[PDB]
């Protein structure tokens, strides 16, 4: 049970296999979450397409926001919904994320976010606010990194296609838009394909990661880091522990 010294305040490591802690550190305390939340969108995104509510190819415009844009980088309001989708996964763009949970139940969603949570066995400890996890009237979305473990593996488990988009540094659109990953660890650890950063100055320095190898997965939780680099840093050392 040895100590990683961490930078993150809260981090862990799970097997997906039995859903075990191979190293926990805060587990059970709400943070805040951020940019996280998009995984929430992103399940209920795929299941929109999977109950045949929703089409990759429907082109949708831009939401404004009152943060990183799609639009401000690119002038471009209107997208498809696979790109919309590709975007808030890889560069973490939050006018993505909100014009699809718009799309998927307009002022619901956050709503249908957390009905989604009791529904994949996360506890009450976590509260969605918003399809990007941006505050919304001064509420933020909170999780603990056991909720976070639950939600990623229902999530990969469900949709395995998901780590076909977030296992690539870079999406290239049809209309050859390049998509920036924000996960630097992609091509440096072996096996790793996902999963997704958070930052806001309240969560710190965020990271959701996931990896397989010889048909063993891991998921591995960091909250609140001190740097961009050192939620990685985190990542490598929980990441050494879970095929340790
Ligand atoms: C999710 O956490 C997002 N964070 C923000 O939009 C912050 N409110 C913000 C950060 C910096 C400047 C202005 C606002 C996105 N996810 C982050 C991440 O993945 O690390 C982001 C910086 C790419 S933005």
């Amino acid at each position: 049970q040895p100590n990683l010294y961490l930078s993150a305040n809260a981090a862990a490591v799970y097997s997906v296999e039995n859903g075990e802690a191979l190293y926990e550190q805060n587990a059970d305390k709400v943070m805040p979450i951020a940019s996280l939340s998009k995984l929430m969108t992103a399940f209920l995104v795929l299941e929109a397409v999977d109950n045949n509510e929703l089409s990759w190819d429907e082109k949708l415009d831009l939401v404004r926001l009152d943060a990183v844009s799609l639009y401000a980088i690119t002038q471009k309001r209107t997208w498809s919904v696979r790109d919309l989708y590709s975007a808030m996964l890889t560069m973490s763009a939050n006018d993505a994320a909100e014009t699809l949970g718009d799309r998927l139940d307009g002022a619901d969603f956050p709503k249908e976010m957390n009905n989604q949570a009791k529904k994949l066995g996360m506890s009450s400890k976590t509260t969605f606010v918003s399809a990007s996890g941006l505050d919304v009237d001064g509420k933020s979305a909170v999780s603990t990194t056991k909720d976070l473990f639950l939600l990623s593996s229902k999530l990969i488990s469900t949709h395995p296609e998901v780590l076909e988009t977030t296992s690539k540094p870079t999406v290239t659109t049809d209309k050859g838009a390049k998509l920036e990953s924000t996960n630097d660890l992609l091509g440096s650890i072996q096996g790793l394909d996902g999963l997704k950063t958070g930052f806001t100055d309240e969560a710190g320095y965020c990271f959701i990661g996931t990896a397989e190898r010889g048909g063993k997965r891991v998921i591995s939780i960091v909250l609140d880091a001190g740097t961009a680099e050192k939620r990685f840093k985190d990542t490598e050392k929980l990441m050494e522990v879970g095929f340790k």
